[PDB]
């Protein structure tokens, strides 16, 4: 209406978490001044590689996963952001604020995780900590912590993934379920809600 209205900026990839040799550990790519640019431009040039991607808003910071060729992340973190690119902002090709859910094109050089079929309850969780947290499967979008910890250890891992024993995708995390502060249950967008939102 204005000419003063503001438009909002790009989530940014700041980080990945590297899943490829024997020891998870995060990485960072870009530092919260290039953060700011970029957000702002939309223009990332900078090379993505991996599975999971640490994200940022000039807010808040989350995590994205690829899997089947779209960036994944929940609707709590990016909203209907676009994501920055090395030609400028991308357009969500998912958006379901019912799922907590929205995606975009895979990053060019980014790995995507396959869709898990094993019908295995022994997950892994992986945080924006490089933490790889066993999780038993306690329904279609919930699984306990084998080890219970403070959610201060799992707030910021939204949009990460748990994975089945072979390294699938099972799901996108979400929510935790805390009892005085003590997450004992994740809840998360199953891969199957993801592939039929595919469609
Ligand atoms: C606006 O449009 C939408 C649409 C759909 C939607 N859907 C949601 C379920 C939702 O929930 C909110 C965000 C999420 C969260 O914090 N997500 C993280 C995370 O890390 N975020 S993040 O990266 O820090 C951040 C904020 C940058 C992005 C993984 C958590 C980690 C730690 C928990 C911190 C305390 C919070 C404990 C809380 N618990 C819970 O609500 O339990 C409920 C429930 C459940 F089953 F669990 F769903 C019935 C029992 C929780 O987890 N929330 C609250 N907001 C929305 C909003
Ligand atoms: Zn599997």
């Amino acid at each position: 209406h204005m000419a003063s209205m503001k438009k909002k900026g790009s989530v940014v990839i700041v980080g990945r978490i590297n899943l490829s040799g024997d020891t998870a550990y995060a990485q960072q790519t870009r530092g919260e001044e290039g953060c700011q640019e970029t957000s702002q431009t939309g223009r990332d040039k900078n090379q993505v590689e991996g599975e999971v991607q640490i994200v940022s808003t000039a807010t808040q910071t989350f995590l994205a996963t690829s899997i089947n060729g779209v960036l994944w992340t929940v609707y709590h973190g990016a909203g209907t952001r676009t994501i920055a690119s090395p030609k400028g902002p991308v357009t969500q090709m998912y958006t379901n604020v019912d799922k907590d859910l929205v995606g975009w094109q895979a990053p060019q050089g980014s790995r995507s995780l396959t869709p898990c079929t094993c019908g295995s309850s022994d997950l892994y969780l992986v945080t924006r900590h490089a933490d790889v947290i066993p999780v038993r499967r306690r329904g279609d979008s919930r699984g306990s912590l084998l080890s219970p910890r403070p959610i201060s250890y799992l707030k910021g891992s939204s949009g990460g993934p748990l994975l089945c024993p072979a390294g699938h995708a099972v799901g996108i995390f979400r929510a935790a379920v805390s009892t005085r502060g003590v997450a004992k249950a994740v809840a998360f967008i199953p891969v199957e809600s993801l592939e039929t939102t595919m469609r």
